[PDB]
């Protein structure tokens, strides 16, 4: 009831302030979960929001798109310390091909743009694009957020696993997790829960088709489906080895940025935990190229460590942090792209005070 009032008050804060529509917010401690609803998912309907309304997770897809790479990897299917061209034909004798598949996820590589360029509209152009790509820095050297790497980390899986990328995501790695209400492509009749998304100027909108899309911002989920996947990543579901492992996997430490180690699409903070700390790792400053030190060997799964990502498009803004020895998650689910700062603040609040 305590908790139930402080969560309330905390995301009705929140929402007066950043114009949010709708929020959907879940916890799990120790395995139990509870669940928060406020607002609305479409002003238009009038639908209220709810545990089963699907958002829009912008760049938390790329944890997916991240275990993706380990299960395929925990199958003997990829080894990501093999060279891309190992597990990529086309860009075999290229600069970007010579280079570890999981600089891939760790966006250490050598340098690109955060989007694909808008000159490519097809699978071919893109090919091309990553023939011709040369590196400003050598890989591990420094670390560039980017779609384009990310993106390529899942393509090279789904070629490993012989089919579709969206086939490996919604036929294989969704169900094998207990994942029913997660979707790159929404089916008709999933349609109606799928929430209305408010831009900078309090108007709908979407997320639209594009290159890489599906790989690197694509995925649309509810808050029950992703508080069950902050707890595989907790350590609960027994799950068989090879899941587990990919799951474990993606929360190894690489490099160190500043303050935050760099996982496969994973960051992390190690305690203390302060909050100034996580909101300098998670500033859109973050996004320009920065200094990185690899981890070598790199970390195994730091159970102590505070794991997180930043999920935004157009319409939405979403944030997932948990810490798998307190067996403490968090999913903050909102119709806005509000500042990154006043997501994690509005977790690191609820955090402190949902561990007695």
């Amino acid at each position: 009831a305590a908790l139930d009032t402080l969560v309330q008050t905390e995301a009705r804060k929140v929402m007066q302030e950043n114009n949010i529509t709708g929020l959907s917010i879940a916890i799990t401690r120790h395995g139990k979960q509870q669940f928060y609803n406020y607002g609305v998912a479409s002003k238009a309907t009038g639908q209220p929001v709810s545990s089963d309304t699907l958002f829009e997770l912008g760049s938390i897809s790329k944890t997916f798109t991240a275990t993706l790479a380990t299960w395929a990897q925990a199958n003997g299917r990829l080894s990501l310390t093999q060279s891309i061209d190992t597990y990529m034909p086309p860009l075999r004798d290229t600069r970007l091909g010579k280079i570890p598949v999981f600089h891939l996820g760790t966006h250490t590589a050598g340098g690109f743009p955060i989007q694909v360029p808008e000159k490519v509209q097809n699978t071919r152009q893109l090919m091309d694009y990553f023939k011709a790509w040369q590196p400003e820095y050598l890989p591990g050297t420094h670390r560039t957020y980017a779609n384009p790497s990310i993106g390529l980390l899942g393509v090279i899986a789904a070629r490993s696993m012989n089919m579709p990328f969206q086939e490996a995501m919604q036929q294989r790695l969704f169900p094998a997790l207990g994942l029913n209400s997660t979707y790159v492509n929404v089916p008709d009749d999933k349609q109606t829960l799928y929430a209305q998304g408010y831009n900078t100027l309090d108007e709908p909108v979407r997320v639209n088709p594009g290159i890489l899309a599906a790989e690197a911002y694509g995925v649309k989920s509810s808050s029950r489906d992703l508080i069950r996947f902050v707890e595989a990543n907790i350590g609960l579901g027994q799950y068989d080895a090879p899941l587990q492992r990919a799951l474990s996997d993606t929360r190894i430490g690489y490099f160190k940025v500043g303050g935050m180690t760099q996982d496969l699409a994973w960051e992390q903070y190690p305690t203390p935990i302060h909050l100034d700390v996580l909101l300098a790792g998670n500033a859109s400053a973050m996004l320009n190229t920065q200094k990185a030190d690899a981890i070598e060997p790199p970390l195994a799964a730091q159970p102590t460590a505070w794991v997180n990502k930043t999920g935004s498009t157009n319409g939405f803004g979403g944030y997932v942090a948990f810490i798998a020895q307190k067996q403490l998650g968090i999913v903050i689910l909102a119709n806005k792209n509000y500042p990154n700062e006043e997501r994690v603040k509005l977790a690191y609040r609820i955090l402190q005070h949902a561990e007695p």
